[PDB]
């Protein structure tokens, strides 16, 4: 299988950047930077068949990743996604299946990661004509580096340099900036395990504010570069005692875990208070959004139409 | 099933408070303010025989609780504790047995709450003497209230006020001063939920300063209470892979966590770099120290000997 390299030895972009990456998710080639996807041919194409049945009816391909994207967690139970998206934008009730190897073992050791891929795909589609705004599995090097905070802490006799990589499950970034970036950490589910992701988004304000850098003694590379950098959190809220997300109102420690974070987003769509609205002018309008509002914050974060 | 309470109707805690605490886990009588104690009757018994065996040889009460303190984790496996402590005191060689209950799943399934229970047991009989310096499992009602941050975020038309209820296990604090405390988060292993304590170490951290507590929109009771509000972290390090405290180094991510508590305590004996002395005056000798240490940690805080 040949490979390519996303990143040159720099760190560098390798022009049409969303290109190899949706060639790696296609498996069309291996790459450097990431090893090929687990089990996720199966699903990619349910994706794809759901976007070219409603895109076929008249329905902007805008449209389609945008509403694809706010319903991601049926496609990851498996469920015909073309059945959903053509309810919701009232088109002709189309079939395209769903798939019985959602259900099988080797999927559900994989959804986690498959969530991850399933979001860069849909972007890395939508972005494949711009090569100016980039998407990739984790963050870029330069991001990475940039995002890694340092902390000495005596340990008796010596001195131990402590690193604190600042986590991101995919990233949406600019060439000409990869700090003028969209971090993304995604999990299935929120229930505690949220708290660790509210960490980071604390980090990640930390990192940017000259003064909590220096009251907890950390060292970063460049603070006003990550000046433009957003942290954001996507789940699908896949779920007992019930959902996270999906209710009348989220819990309570639920929802300071989302306020620390800049945008939360949730695959799923007719949520009461989940916002379908996003205006980075107007501010955040609520702790969740739909997924498919991250495709409005990139354009209006990137100054791009898609 | 007499019952007690703790702490009067405005909050302040009754006389002789640590005489109905030691009462409670002895189950002589049940409390208000919690519920009796779960299959910690065995674990308590095994506890004191150990104490009893150890004093009997000539060694002070406090050196044995000490080193009972530093050794938890074996007694929580339910292996020979006085045979162990005997070991390291150098006495004569013990045995009060160990206890079979321990391999049992109601043992199993409480352990974490034993946990807490043995480090509440063994602080109220060295403090049982002492009506200044208090300890309870859980946070005192005025501590709690002292320790709840609060935030208003923006759900769409209205807002919602969030409740941040920084958290703490058990708590050694002062009569004339309930924020002048040792607030003790305690998890029987480290893993990956010990990020979720780095968060709530770090909101103990921005609730005392008021520049923290404007840039992240927080309000707090007091925050110039807060400043001899002590914030610790004591594991079993109970453990596969192997441990995260007893090894040669332990790893990045738990050195982080380690590193944003003001203390972390272990319930063993003879690690490397864990610190086996503690001084508040020269600081924070290493990021893991014996938990036997917070003995010295309460005398130096409280000015007191025990």
């Amino acid at each position: 299988m040949q490979k390519y390299r996303l990143y040159e030895k720099d760190g560098s972009p390798v022009q049409d950047f969303n290109r190899f990456v949706k060639g790696w998710l296609d498996i069309e080639f291996g790459l450097k930077e990431h090893q090929p996807p687990k089990v996720f041919d199966t699903i990619r194409d349910k994706y794809n068949e759901a976007i070219e049945a409603v895109v076929l009816s008249g329905v902007a391909p805008r449209t389609a990743h945008k509403a694809a994207l706010s319903t991601l967690t049926e496609l990851l139970f498996g469920h015909d996604l073309a059945k959903e998206l053509s309810a919701r934008l009232d088109i002709q009730p189309i079939g395209v299946g769903g798939f019985r190897s959602a259900h099988s073992q080797a999927f559900a050791k994989n959804v986690g990661e498959n969530f991850v891929n399933l979001m860069v795909y849909a972007l890395a589609c939508i972005l494949k004509d711009n090569d100016d705004v980039l998407v990739d599995k984790g963050l870029p090097p330069h991001l990475k580096k940039a995002l890694t905070l340092s902390r000495e802490c005596r340990i008796k006799d010596t001195l131990r340099e402590i690193k604190i990589p600042i986590e991101g499950d995919l990233c949406v970034f600019s060439r000409s900036n990869h700090c003028n970036a969209i971090v993304i950490s995604a999990k299935t589910r929120l229930k505690e395990v949220f708290h660790i992701g509210t960490m980071w988004a604390l980090f990640s304000d930390v990192a940017k504010d000259e003064y909590c850098l220096n009251k907890w003694g950390l060292k970063v590379e460049s603070s006003e570069s990550l000046k433009d950098t957003m942290y954001v959190f996507a789940t699908a809220d896949m779920i007992s005692q019930g959902c996270d997300v999906e209710r009348e109102t989220p819990r309570n420690l639920i929802a300071m875990d989302a306020s620390f974070f800049d945008y939360v987003f949730v695959s799923k769509m007719g949520i009461g208070h989940v916002s379908s609205d996003l205006s980075l002018k107007y501010g955040r309008e609520s702790l969740f959004h739909e997924l498919g509002c991250i495709i409005d914050m990139i354009e209006q974060k990137f100054d791009i139409l898609l």
